[PDB]
């Protein structure tokens, strides 16, 4: 059922960008860009939560032809203009200051990808990944715990819950239940499609909620800058009473230093009703209700 590897490196799709637009507001730090590419003429399919490659041009320093980068698919299954005929992509431009250098470095695929011009051709491969896929139960809670472009899979979810477009193309699935978003970036401006999230805690008040941890505007308890583990600790009752109810599914996606905070607050929480939760995490692994995707 669930679609993966229809197109593998050695023979990739080619699809075309149709468009290629800046997410970061003026002010704010970095380049991140949605980019959608055209899948007609190809039998790409693929569902929220998964990731699709994309092969760069290029040789790498050896001489050796670019491999495959992958990347969170960013659109439902649909597909921005729920049209069934495109994919999107939230992708960062990779830059570093070289070690004792001071010298700038470029990511190649990122560059590639958010500088590309619409009407390039793009090998695409892909879909891949069955880990971070949600519930086909509409009662389900969905707690969303993301840094940067992590935000990716959850605007998969979110949309195809919250999009009136997609409410009206996915009758099996009128989402009823609570979504909980915590987001961290470093500014106001970096927060990734944020007219949109707001947009959908207004009407889904109920059933939508939004949290911020700014790094550069807002400060944690202990005076440094917030970052999402400080309100997964501010939350962390609320949080832990939530995952305790049966249909709970948890989504984390971004850097990989942000779980060992996230377990220290939640574990604290468990630890007052005499739960480990190192172990109901582990069985909520097993059971495919903890999901992580970071790198
Ligand atoms: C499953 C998955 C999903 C992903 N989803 C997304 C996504 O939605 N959006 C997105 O933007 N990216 C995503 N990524 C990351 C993406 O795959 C690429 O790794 C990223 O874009 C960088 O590739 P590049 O070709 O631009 O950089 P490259 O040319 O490949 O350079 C990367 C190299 O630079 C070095 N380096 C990297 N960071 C630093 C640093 N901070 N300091 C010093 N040296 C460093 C490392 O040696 C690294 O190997 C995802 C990765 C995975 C594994
Ligand atoms: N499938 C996957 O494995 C997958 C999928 C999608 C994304 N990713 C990864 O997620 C990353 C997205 O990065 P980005 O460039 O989009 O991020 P970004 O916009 O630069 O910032 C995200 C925020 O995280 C903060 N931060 C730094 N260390 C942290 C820590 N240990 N715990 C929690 N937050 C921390 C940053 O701090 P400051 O403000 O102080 O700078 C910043 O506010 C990429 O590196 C990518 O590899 C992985």
């Amino acid at each position: 059922d669930v679609p993966v590897n229809l197109y593998r490196p050695n023979a990739p799709f080619i699809g075309k960008v149709i468009s290629n637009e800046p997410l970061v507001k003026e002010g704010g730090i970095g380049i991140v860009q949605h980019i959608k590419f055209d899948l007609t003429g190809g039998n790409l399919k693929y569902i929220e939560g998964q990731s699709i490659g994309i092969i760069p041009p290029g040789v790498d320093k050896n001489g050796k032809p670019e491999k495959l980068r992958l990347y969170s698919i960013a659109s439902t299954r649909h597909g921005d203009d729920v049209d069934d005929k495109t994919i999107s992509l939230c992708v960062r431009q990779l830059e570093y200051k070289h070690p004792e250098s001071g010298a700038t470095v470029y990511g190649v695929c990122s560059t590639y990808l958010t500088h590309i011009e619409p009407g390039s051709e793009v090998k695409i491969t892909g879909p891949v990944g069955k880990e971070m896929l949600l519930p086909d139960d509409p009662e389900a809670n969905v707690i969303m715990l993301a840094t940067g472009t992590g935000i990716a899979p959850m605007r998969t979810y979110l949309w195809r819950m919250f999009k009136d477009a997609e409410r009206a193309a996915n009758p099996e699935y009128q989402f009823k239940g609570f979504s909980w978003l915590v987001f961290g970036v470093p500014t106001t401006p970096n927060i990734l499609y944020k007219e949109e999230l707001e947009e959908i805690q207004q009407k889904y008040p109920d059933n939508f909620r939004l949290t911020y941890a700014i790094s550069r505007e807002q400060k944690n308890p202990q005076g440094g800058r917030m970052y999402i583990q400080d309100r997964v600790a501010e939350h962390a009752d609320q949080l832990w009473q939530l995952i305790k109810n049966q249909k709970t599914h948890t989504y984390i996606c971004g850097l990989r230093g942000m779980e060992e905070g996230i377990d220290a607050a939640l574990s604290a929480a468990a630890a007052k009703e005499g739960v480990t939760w190192s172990d109901y995490q582990k069985d909520l692994k097993k059971a495919g209700r903890w999901h992580v995707e970071t790198s």
